[PDB]
């Protein structure tokens, strides 16, 4: 990850956290995980840090407002990220198993 060891070490705590926060749904992420760990700026992701963060509130709402959803926003991932372009149907298929599994329990 190009970037100083401090914006290497804060960015990579921020995607550190993301990815854990996209594992705790319950479903298969691996995509996104990936993804978020191919992203190779560090002042990218710092400076989206906000946007990008999955928050707490509930599962439902944080999916529905991810700006991953977007291939406008990704765009700006594109020369610094694997697999961006694919990056919204893999939510489109994580919001399906979501809520499969909130169906089959």
């Amino acid at each position: 990850m190009i970037g100083s060891e401090k914006q290497v070490n804060w960015a990579k705590s921020i995607i550190e956290k993301e990815v854990e926060a996209w594992e705790a749904i319950g479903v298969d992420v691996r995509e996104v995980a990936a993804f978020l760990r191919s992203i190779s700026d560090a002042r990218v992701i710092i400076d989206n840090r906000n946007l990008i963060h999955f928050q707490s509130s509930g599962i439902s709402y944080s999916l529905e407002s991810s700006p991953l959803n977007s291939p406008i926003f990704l765009r700006r991932f594109s020369a610094c990220s694997v697999g961006f372009e694919e990056i919204p149907t893999a939510l489109q298929r994580i919001r399906s198993v979501y809520t499969a599994k909130l169906l089959e329990d």
